[PDB]
């Protein structure tokens, strides 16, 4: 029942059984994976799509078998809709055929195509239940209901909207929208509940801030709050915006960059990694008060386990790859494993194992991956031969609530 790994590189695409076996998986024939430029699992990990730039294949991971071959589909990017109804595909716009193509997974027919010139945020945003699908079109948000893409159900027009995120979980869905503002005016993030956009008291919340080059909005799993990172790795501010209408600048008690901000899956805590090296890391509660301080370290990244019971404070990029593994139930350091030269980190959905990889193009030497236990043991590793590259390693995803949050003993 352990999550699979997909390994995509010059030696081709293959799958590996998860811990503790790490045997090559018969779910995926290596033969089918040459020159693989893109691959993705569905959110529930039951479907898998891959393309070589000439074609796209869809297989069932669970009910092993090819579902579709799209023999002329030159997809560069792929994403399934959250309940597996749709495979969204993107290729560069040329001339021009609509380049964003949504395929019905059951029938392999084309549900809808759109012009999507920018690769950034190319994919439509489904609600977790797929009852809602939104696109940022001409700086407005267009909403589609029930995968009916022939009629726009609702439009959100608010000056120019540059980005939006839908709240996760069940209905009613909320949306956070980022409005940069007119020249010389402050930016803001506003929260709405779909479809209540009209009237002077429609907005759940508003937080204004001085224009930034880059804004990231992060919902909590309970859809009660958004963290907003307003950024130019230097010069960021962190804003908290709650669906109850409370908003605040988060007070980070050390000058310098904000490297990372992540929610606990509990939705009542978040972690910020901040300040000129050595970076501070702090857990905050919904009052944006410090809950626990990790002091300082060689960190620029934070990763909660899916269950939110373990926190890794890691230093990747230009740092030496130290991963401080914290028990964040007991607030105890478990381990400080070192994943030198890592370009990629991901928790296993089991909340026990960790994938680190070194991939081209971010790094051209020492390509390979390691599977860790969070206690710092190396359970599995693979190094590519000198004449080979690794491009991607990823876990088979699983929906929350399938793997238990195993006690740290």
């Amino acid at each position: 029942s352990t999550p699979l790994l997909t390994v995509r590189g010059s030696e081709g695409l293959y799958m590996v059984n998860g811990p503790p076996h790490f045997t090559e998986s018969t779910v995926f024939p290596r033969e089918s994976g040459k020159n693989c430029k893109v691959c993705i699992f569905s959110k529930d990990g039951t479907l898998f799509a891959w393309g070589n730039g000439e074609k796209v294949n869809i297989i069932s991971v669970t009910n092993k078998g090819l579902l579709h071959s799209f023999d002329l589909l030159k997809a560069v990017c792929l994403e399934f809709s959250p309940k597996n109804t749709v495979l969204a595909t993107w290729q560069p716009y040329t001339t021009g055929i609509p380049n964003l193509q949504l395929y019905d997974v059951k029938t392999g027919t084309c549900l809808k195509s759109f012009i999507q010139k920018k690769m950034q945020n190319w994919c439509p945003s489904w609600s977790e239940d797929e009852t809602l699908c939104a696109r940022n079109v001409n700086n407005e948000v267009h909403f589609f209901e029930n995968n009916n893409f022939n009629t726009i159900a609702n439009k959100l027009h608010l000056q120019k909207i540059n980005d939006f995120v839908l709240s996760p979980g069940p209905q009613p869905y909320k949306v956070a929208v980022y409005v940069p503002g007119s020249k010389g005016a402050p930016s803001f993030v506003r929260l709405y509940q779909y479809p209540n956009f009209a009237g002077p008291h429609a907005a759940l919340a508003n937080k204004s801030f001085f224009k930034a080059d880059k804004v990231t909005m992060l919902w909590n799993k309970k859809a009660t709050a958004v963290l907003v990172i307003a950024s130019t790795y230097g010069e960021q501010t962190l804003h908290y915006i709650a669906t109850n209408g409370e908003s605040a600048v988060v007070q980070l008690p050390k000058n310098g960059p904000i490297y990372d901000v992540v929610w606990n899956s509990s939705s009542t805590e978040f972690c910020a990694v901040y300040g000129f090296m050595p970076a501070k890391a702090t857990i905050f509660n919904l009052k944006c008060d410090p809950v626990f301080d990790f002091g300082t370290g060689p960190r620029n990244a934070a990763y909660y386990s899916p269950h939110g019971h373990i926190l890794v404070l890691a230093g990747f990029g230009n740092l030496r790859g130290q991963m401080e593994v914290w028990d964040v139930k007991n607030y105890k350091l478990i381990s400080k494993p070192v994943a030198s030269d890592s370009t990629y980190f991901a928790w296993c959905p089991d909340g026990e194992h960790i994938l680190t990889a070194t991939c081209a193009p971010r790094l051209r030497v020492n390509n390979g991956y390691k599977i860790w236990h969070y206690t710092g043991s190396i359970l599995h590793k693979y190094d590519v031969p000198s004449n080979a590259e690794l491009w991607q390693v990823s876990w088979q995803p699983f929906l929350d609530g399938i793997f238990p949050a195993k006690t740290i003993t």
